[PDB]
């Protein structure tokens, strides 16, 4: 292309999307999303016997860059997969699950817009 990438355009908009999930201005609910949890300073003794498969934003971010993601389906399912794991871990009435669900719906609305 005469600007650009070589990758799909599908991974140009997961590319997107996660860049817009890291904006400021969505940082007042995003961040807790950012970096691994942090089990230790946390204090969360449990969070391994409940969460198999640990996922955060930067680890998204890092696969993306090595070019791990062979599709949209594949970025898609560590989206989710971070969101679930705050959904299954946390009380529902925690203040990090009503995050989640506003970081979800930006996440799902651009998403749902994906090429195709």
């Amino acid at each position: 292309g005469a600007m650009g990438s070589k990758i799909s355009e599908q991974l140009k908009c997961c590319s997107g999307i996660l860049k817009e999930m890291f904006a400021k201005k969505h940082a007042a609910y995003a961040w807790p999303f950012y970096k691994p949890v942090d089990v230790e300073a946390l204090g969360l003794h449990d969070y391994c016997d409940i969460i198999k498969h640990p996922m955060d934003m930067s680890t998204i971010k890092s696969k993306l860059e090595s070019r791990e993601y062979r599709d949209a389906q594949e970025f898609g399912a560590d989206v989710r997969l971070m969101f679930s794991n705050c959904y299954k871990y946390n009380p529902p009435d925690h203040e990090v699950v009503a995050m989640a669900r506003k970081l979800q719906d930006v996440f799902e609305m651009r998403f749902a817009k994906m090429p195709d």
